[PDB]
């Protein structure tokens, strides 16, 4: 699909790139990671044992308010079966838009956000279940 990329991790190390790229990389079981490479009302399109969605927003330069909904429609729904959506890569702007757009009503889902795809894996590693 042209508008999202499953990633995985390159052994040992703490780099992710498309899993189609290179052939030792590999997926982190129990983890879905998703660079987004299109606004994300194409992507919840396509998705239309896992403990965490990672999604990986390093391509990403802003949001509108259709894909901010769509987006927290996909973290509660997850939410609403224990599975955690993480949020990597949010540029400052992307962070002024989700806040903009209401996404962080509730301050608890600043916990989603991380800096980077490894740092989000590190968060799922132990947590509130």
């Amino acid at each position: 699909s042209p508008s999202y990329t499953v990633l995985g991790q390159l052994p040992d190390t703490d780099v992710y790139i498309d899993i189609d790229a290179y052939e030792e990389v590999k997926e982190i079981p129990g983890i879905k990671i998703f660079q987004i490479n299109a606004p994300i009302y194409y992507a919840n399109s396509d998705l239309y044992n896992i403990h965490t969605v990672i999604l990986d927003f390093t391509q990403v330069n802003f949001m509108d308010s259709v894909g901010v909904k769509t987006l927290a429609g996909i973290v509660k729904e997850y939410g609403d079966v224990g599975i955690y959506v993480y949020l990597a890569g949010c540029s400052a702007q992307v962070v002024n838009d989700l806040t903009s757009n209401r996404f962080f009503e509730n301050p608890a889902l600043k916990e989603l956000l991380f800096h980077s795809i490894h740092d989000a894996v590190l968060g799922s590693q132990v947590r509130e279940a």
